[PDB]
């Protein structure tokens, strides 16, 4: 899998223009602007999500890359093919945004209580 990030899942980004906007997946309910979910540095789009109701949204996950680093990602929004998200994780994650996107990139699911422990 490729991972990469982009500029727009930055805090002031409303919910929504994401895919799980409202619906029963939606977050904006209890969480209507994007920074308490994830965490607001903790958030990018994933490929399990299916549109406008997915039903893997909400979901924890691990990515771990072959430097020797890894960050919490919390489902929003769906990807054409690969992981993407804010580019203040990017940076964090390899150390730098010169990298664009790291292919062979490594990702395992975890409990839900850890994407906020670790984003907070």
């Amino acid at each position: 899998v490729s991972i990469s990030y982009d500029p727009i899942y930055a805090a002031d980004l409303s919910m929504g223009s994401v895919a799980c906007s409202n619906g029963d997946h939606g977050l904006m309910a209890q969480y209507p602007t994007l920074g308490e979910v994830p965490g607001f540095p903790n958030v990018g789009g994933i490929p399990d999500i299916a549109g406008w109701d997915s039903p893997s949204c909400g979901t924890c996950w691990k990515v771990t890359i072959p430097n020797g680093n890894s960050i919490f990602i919390r489902g929003v929004d769906s990807g054409r093919g690969g992981f993407n998200v804010n580019p203040t994780a990017f940076t964090k994650l390899v150390g730098s945004t010169e990298a664009g996107r790291v292919d062979n990139v490594n990702y395992v699911q975890v409990d839900l209580s850890n994407c906020i422990n670790g984003a907070n």
